[PDB]
């Protein structure tokens, strides 16, 4: 089973300027919690992004040139980017926006953050169909003194 995560900030933006600007520590613990022990799939840019492996995960990475660092897995295309991860129950794809295009019509599961907050970006996820998927878990948490904006875990399964 293939899954994607993502925080989406209004009009699903992702990122600017291969960053993520906003900073919500629980919406990082719901990320490892969700992601640990599990193998994750990323593209380059986002690996740039991150900056350092993911510990307690197979750090796996999409990129059409070589690999520049044997402490992750380097693949070539989805197909092995895939059969990188084995005989698991759960892959997870962490983007970023061109990596989720390519790994969405191959998904059966979105752990998705929705974060009431107006970026400015240049990297968005992809228009999905609503009516394909059925919402099964929603928790909705106000903004606080570590979480500056408000924002809502939603798990939505392909129907
Ligand atoms: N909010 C979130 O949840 C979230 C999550 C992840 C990322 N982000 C943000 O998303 C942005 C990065 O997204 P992005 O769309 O620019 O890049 P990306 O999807 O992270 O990486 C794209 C790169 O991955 C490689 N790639 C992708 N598909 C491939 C394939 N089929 N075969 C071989 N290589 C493939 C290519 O690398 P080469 O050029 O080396 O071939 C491509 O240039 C950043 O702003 C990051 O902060 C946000
Ligand atoms: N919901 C969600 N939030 C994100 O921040 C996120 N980020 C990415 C890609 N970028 C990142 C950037 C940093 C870390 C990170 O530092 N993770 C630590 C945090 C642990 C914690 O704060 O409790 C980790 O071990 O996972 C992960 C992914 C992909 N999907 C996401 N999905
Ligand atoms: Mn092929
Ligand atoms: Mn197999
Ligand atoms: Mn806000």
């Amino acid at each position: 089973m293939i899954s994607l995560i993502a925080a989406l900030a209004v009009d699903r933006v992702i990122g600017m300027e291969n960053a993520m600007p906003w900073n919500l520590p629980a919406d990082l613990a719901w990320f490892k919690r969700n992601t640990l022990n599990k193998p994750v799939i990323m593209g380059r840019h986002t690996w740039e992004s991150i900056g350092r492996p993911l510990p307690g995960r197979k750090n796996i990475i999409l990129s059409s040139q070589p690999g520049t660092d044997d402490r992750v897995t380097w693949v070539k295309s989805v197909d092995e980017a895939i059969a990188a991860c084995g005989d698991v129950p759960e892959i997870m794809v962490i983007g970023g926006g061109r990596v989720y295009e390519q790994f969405l019509p191959k998904a059966q599961k979105l752990y998705l953050t929705h974060i009431d907050a107006e970026v400015e970006g240049d990297t968005h996820f992809p228009d999905y169909e609503p009516d394909d998927w059925e919402s099964v878990f929603s928790e909705f948490h106000d903004a606080d003194a570590q979480n500056s904006h408000s924002y809502c875990f939603e798990i939505l399964e392909r129907r």
